[PDB]
């Protein structure tokens, strides 16, 4: 008689379970942790609030946490990112999950509240696993009594880590966090290769456009921008890159991309006159990758080539000024998470109008909104880090420390390099890769253990 | 002017024509030349320099001199000098001791001619090093000169490793700047420089088709990443070896098969541990590690007939060339190309089929068989070298009280703001246009509109 | 009260129409023909039996034939290739179409029969548009009388053209044909670049597998093999290629692939001992591209690495020995067109068994079965050629010619190079591409017209 | 006392011989022919006039002809293409060769005449091996009596075949020819992948310029322009392509290039105003690949970005208007085959002038002029076809045919596909590739012999 969940359709569970059984075979780092630690039950007593895209990959993460002893209550961190078969399979396993594809904002907030509250009162949570910081913010603003008994936060993504550091700087962070994003087996695997796999995927599923021979503009060349640029260049797009960071721009030039600004001399006045209309009038596809605000602005949207695709793969939809488009232009749904936005005006359009843009996932993360996000074998790295981070903070028991002892551990830290390497090794073995073992003489020559770690903490890979 | 030794001074006019082209390819370095000419920030600097005597190094040397410095220069490798570059520098009245094809004895004699002027220690007060050989000779043989030296700026991964070892052991006597770990060095030169120059060197030495053939790249650090791409972009089927599982994961995701020369990755020192089936299919092996003996005698015995062997790490002992010199007959094809006949030491059949081709006698192949990295890439490295010389010279460490010294005795990198300023001049060189953050966006991500744009933790 | 159709769900018509309007914007060659010829109605009196994948792209073709004066009756040429929203939109425009995704063989045969018959009697067809030759063969074997009134066949694909050339050599071909496949703007566009876009697309939709770092074997390196190999390599697969043709093998080597045989020394002795078990045990993905029979045989399937994906992008499913798999192994449906094939035997599978292969689209064309086939901007070339071919053979009126005139025109021919060039020019202008105009001096220098054709008939591009 | 040669430096022979011995190991098709035919001496009595770039590769070809029984007299077909060590090694083997790197035009013509004449009178030539048609033209215009006793011409390159086809159409061709260029193992090997190898090679040797991140324009997208574009794109250049052939242009778009014209709307109006000065002012590198005249004209050269590199890889230097630059601008030699062309005027220049172009090889084929041309393993295919073509025409003995029989055989033909396949098979084996053998059932299914040929003559690969 399990009823503590809300999903689109519980009858999708058998399909979900079939896809989780496949995903386990694609996630050797995560299933290596499930096997190594099952006997010790390192998360026995852990009560984890989780807010991360309710995908098949997240299903394998949740079932690993539970297999190691945890109880969880789960929600998705985006209105369009749930895979309803994954949510159904987790609910069918007796796990509280509140998530469906195509939530309203009001439904999204309700789902997070259903994880925080059990039977109308605060759950006895003692751990947080977050992607983006929405759940972390809600606890700090609305449930400070709950944070007293929470040992830590493990945060998936660049934007969430930024939010945590902002809190730590202001003295408002209440519990220590692990920056899961900045493991190399997360940042330089998931953020880059995941977007390489999933950006072109999402654009094909939404539009079935040919990409070969068409013009793209990628805004940003961080980890997401580098993967996104490759996703499109490998398909034969002519890609131009925009950046504010000249080091990232230098990489884009060396990687074979032209570096351009939407604005004349890179100076945005706020005026239409500052827009490079000739440049934007040639672009078939714009992708935002920044974690910043209004990097695809109203004046750019007005200047884009007719019938251009617009999408965002950064964490939050405000990278694109979709509010401007909702206020001024007519939205025609092609199919779910695909809109033609008619620049002829707000009330009504001609069905054969040529002056439209195609917006994917209403500006929300397009890989998860229009496809299935990153593949299992990539999310293996991110989620093996999540499990190690949950074990570490749970074992430290911050909530039970005296005040003077809390003050010494209240930090946002990354996992040790040795753990990042042990995750990587399982990922390499999963490809059938064979790492060389250093001879004792070689290990002495370069000043490392045969076991590693192999690099200094300053190393950038 | 006679205070120099080069292959042929008559090559000076050609070297000057190529320096004028290189200046047009090096906007970051020429931007510094123009920004700081007025102030003469290196007036009174006396720089001992030991780095590959190429056209690119010529532009560095003339930048230092234009900013007020005096220099004395040698190459840090027996095969890396461009004789036209060394001639142009000598013709400009700068002391330089370098030629392509030095013996080891000539190599040591060149470094000693920088250290000594007219038979006595030069009054040197700055060091610019690539690989640590000059640093090491000053510490072991000329410790007194180090009492008047304000610091060392070190170019390469291997040299920085040697500096950090000295610092660990308390033997380092002057502070150093790790130039290698600017992003506009490590993630520019080490990677993209090898992408440009490895296939260049192979083609000039052998003129072999690369497309369709099998390569093994040992290492997947910055040099191994660039080397793998140099080969893959030509259509090679590239396999990668690594001891670092994170670097191996990157190779797998970059589309390479990750393999070991040894069964299960375990080198037990015996022939039985060699994966003979794997090595018997390899047409090209490239070492990129900065480690010792990563292409060993048993690997060399197992390689496919007529495989090419080369090293692009700093030192020749990545490959066991000593083994080949002791066991096998060397046939010079042309300078820096040898066929190594596996049939015996004291002769070979001119038509023997059982040989390897060794490039640059196992020394850095890009510089030995071609011209190393291109100007527009070395612009990043060398703009960092100039900023690093200006910083340590302005700090005047040799002139500080003992207590002040002990606090400044470190191996540091340049600040990120300077790395970003070098990158911006490189981007403008390509006609790239960086976007300016709005005040609202700068507030939103918590940075200055001017930068720096990233925390020190950021890996790019 | 139109009712002369059978589709999955007429209510999908509005969605189909939205996608057709987008597809028109992606198909400048085909809509250039619709606009150039509308006034002249060159297919006035044409009654076309068509049997080509009922996709959005085929809808733009159909509505082009109709806009130039044709009547059509339409079936799909594959049980899984129909897009139900495309079939619905065509049914809704009052065109007879018999097609849905997931037909049985019996339902496939029934749909072809509904195009051939109108009200229980042979339709007064006078033109055939075919893909693969099945409708051509049915007319020749079962409705020979109908071929007396038919002016010609236009055939889309390599396999269909092979079958026509066989009929012509045996004297069994009754009407003239145009080989549409061998326009350069078909064979060197669709067959190659279409499979580049759509093979990785279909594998991602079916499995969501990471491709980067995994081992593929592509059987064949013709136009489909070339595009398929690029589809996988550009995602970071380690691709090996098999071939029987040493010229195509040479091209694969030069393109940077290792050329291997599933068989020791390339010799299939029919025994397990001739299988290269070491090679096949490292393969994560096998793709058949040959148009030949049993190129992924039972012994190969037994030797494949556990959890390998198996698929076919050739015209017919017998490239893979799926009959062996149905007889011997247990099929578990993951979701439509995705089956795990448990190598543990016939009489039950374990949900958690690790010893299975994944078969896509039951061995049928994977790009059309698991995704949407080639994109509109590629099918533009193929379908502009189809329209030109239909116009040409309909204008020649073979059925109306005296016997001695017929004998001189009974051929399998390609379209003239000038029309291939004019299709190409419209495709290039669709990218914003600008061709140079030869000066008269340069035209004279190379022996051509400023207007083209630019190349001799021998030219291979 | 052999003296019947002229080379730069006979002391380079031992170096040339060392490189020939390495080249033999890289040319398995050509050394397979040497082994197959040495016993039968099929070129016993052949007296071959040869005019083809005097490289190491050409050396292996010459020594193969000689090993099969031929005598030759040799010249280079370009003033800058000779490798002096190769010429020295051939002279040291007692073979008449007249060739050095850096000939004047007068020396070039003299070398060809030294092959034609032995001891001041016509040599008893009976075969011709040409690359570009210059020897063929001289024999037709100046030595018709020598053509009476010649059995055939074997022509290497696209430009030479065009010249033969013009002579055949005008009835002026006096002996039959084999078009070697249009073997697939020539045109789709040498012309494409040779230039892929050798273009970037020559640019790096001449300039040592970084190519990554810079802007290129390739004029033409036939076999040489396809290879050239890839040489540059694989280095990270941003490549734009010009074409007059829309089918070639459609290939460029689909391959991921922007297709542009040096002229506004592609139309040369006779004036500077029709030059797209905005486009050319961004180009760092222009490469001509056309076999046409003045495709990089004076007005394009005036508009190019300061410090741009200019080069040609088509057969003749007149692709670029170098006569304009010689008449109007000051040439500064950087080093051999590298000139800075100062656009500030003819008389002199400032050493630090910024307003110059860098011209490679004085506009002569840049791969051979600034590097070593194509590699041995590619030239293997071309030169195996040359040997087969020499055997074929020498065996046919056209010179000895009566007039009525000559008229039936006077043709420009390609080698049969079976021989092109046999060359490709030796090249594939050279890579370690393994071709699959068709089973009898598969051979019947696709209508071919198990031995091949595998494709119809219409097939384009
Ligand atoms: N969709 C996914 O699956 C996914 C995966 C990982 C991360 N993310 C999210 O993607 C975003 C980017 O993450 P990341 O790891 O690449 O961050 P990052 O810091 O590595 O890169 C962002 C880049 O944006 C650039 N930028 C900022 N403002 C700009 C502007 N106005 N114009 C141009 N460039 C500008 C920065 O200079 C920086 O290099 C974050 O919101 C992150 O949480 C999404
Ligand atoms: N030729 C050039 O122009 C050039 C340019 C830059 C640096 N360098 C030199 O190249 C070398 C490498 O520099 P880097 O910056 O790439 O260093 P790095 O530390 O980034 O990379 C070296 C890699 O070698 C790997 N490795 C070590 N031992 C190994 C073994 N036994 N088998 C397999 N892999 C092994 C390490 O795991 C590491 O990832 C250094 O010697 C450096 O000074 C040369
Ligand atoms: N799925 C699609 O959208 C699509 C697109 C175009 C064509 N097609 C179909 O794809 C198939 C191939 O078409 P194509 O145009 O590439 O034909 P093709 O003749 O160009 O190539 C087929 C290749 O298969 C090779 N081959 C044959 N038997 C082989 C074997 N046993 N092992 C290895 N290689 C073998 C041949 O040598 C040949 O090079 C045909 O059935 C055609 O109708 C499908
Ligand atoms: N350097 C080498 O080693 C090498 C190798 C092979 C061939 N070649 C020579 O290269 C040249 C090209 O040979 P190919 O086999 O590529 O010929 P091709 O006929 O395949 O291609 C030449 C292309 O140039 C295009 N073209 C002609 N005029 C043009 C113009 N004004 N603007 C743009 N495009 C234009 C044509 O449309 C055609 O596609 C010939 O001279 C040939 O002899 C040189
Ligand atoms: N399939 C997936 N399942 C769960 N989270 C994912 C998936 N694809 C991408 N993400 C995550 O989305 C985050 C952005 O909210 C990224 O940091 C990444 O770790
Ligand atoms: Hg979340
Ligand atoms: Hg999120
Ligand atoms: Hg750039
Ligand atoms: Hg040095
Ligand atoms: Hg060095
Ligand atoms: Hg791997
Ligand atoms: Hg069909
Ligand atoms: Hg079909
Ligand atoms: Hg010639
Ligand atoms: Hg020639």
């Amino acid at each position: 008689g399990f009823t503590d969940y809300k999903v689109a359709d519980i009858t999708l569970a058998a399909w979900g379970r079939r896809e989780l059984i496949i995903a386990e075979s694609e996630m050797p780092a995560l299933m290596g942790l499930r096997r190594k630690y099952a006997g010790q039950q390192p998360l026995k007593g852990a009560k984890i609030l989780g807010c991360i895209h309710m995908t098949i990959q997240t299903g394998v993460l949740i079932e690993t946490l539970v297999a190691l002893g945890a109880e969880v209550r789960w929600s998705s961190c985006n209105i369009f990112s749930t895979q309803d078969q994954a949510a159904a399979a987790i609910a069918a396993a007796g796990i509280p999950v509140f998530a469906w594809k195509g939530e309203t904002e009001e439904e999204y907030e309700w789902c997070i509240e259903q994880t925080i509250l059990k039977d109308g009162q605060p759950w006895d949570a003692n751990m947080v696993l977050d992607d983006g910081g929405d759940l972390t913010e809600i606890l700090h603003k609305k449930y400070p009594q709950m944070l007293e008994r929470i040992h830590g936060i493990t945060e998936e993504t660049t934007t969430g880590v930024h939010r945590l550091l902002d809190m730590l700087k202001n003295g408002t962070l209440k519990v220590p966090a692990i920056n899961v994003n900045d493991s190399v087996t997360k940042s330089k695997n998931d953020n880059k290769y995941g977007c390489r796999h999933s950006l072109n995927d999402a654009i094909k599923r939404g539009t079935d456009h040919l990409l070969s021979g068409k013009q793209a503009l990628v805004i940003g060349y961080g980890d997401v921008g580098k993967g996104s640029s490759q996703s499109l260049r490998q398909e034969g797009m002519i890609v131009k890159v925009a950046e504010v960071d000249p080091i990232c721009a230098m990489q884009a030039c060396m990687d074979g991309f032209e570096v351009v600004s939407p604005y004349k001399n890179g100076i945005n006045d706020g005026t239409e006159a500052s827009i490079d209309a000739a440049l934007l009038g040639k672009i078939d596809l714009i992708v935002t990758t920044t974690g910043n605000v209004n990097v695809c602005d109203a004046n750019m949207l007005k200047a884009l080539k007719k019938r251009a695709v617009v999408c965002n793969i950064g964490h939050f939809d405000n990278e694109i000024d979709t509010a401007f488009m909702r206020k001024n232009w007519a939205w025609e749904e092609v199919k779910p998470q695909v809109h033609k936005i008619h620049r002829t005006g707000k009330d009504g359009f001609d069905a054969h109008n040529d002056d439209y843009l195609i917006l994917l996932a209403e500006g929300r993360l397009v890989n998860l909104g229009n496809a299935t996000g990153h593949p299992s074998r990539i999310m293996d790295g991110s989620f093996a880090n999540q499990v190690l981070a949950q074990i570490h903070l749970f074992e430290q028991k911050y909530a039970d420390l005296p005040a003077a002892e809390k003050a010494k551990r209240l930090s946002v830290e990354v996992l040790p390099k040795k753990l990042d390497e042990e995750v990587a090794l399982e990922m390499v073995k999963g490809f059938g890769g064979v790492v060389t073992q250093l001879t004792p003489k070689q290990a002495e020559y370069i000043g490392v253990s045969v076991e590693g770690p192999f690099k200094p903490d300053t190393y950038r890979y």
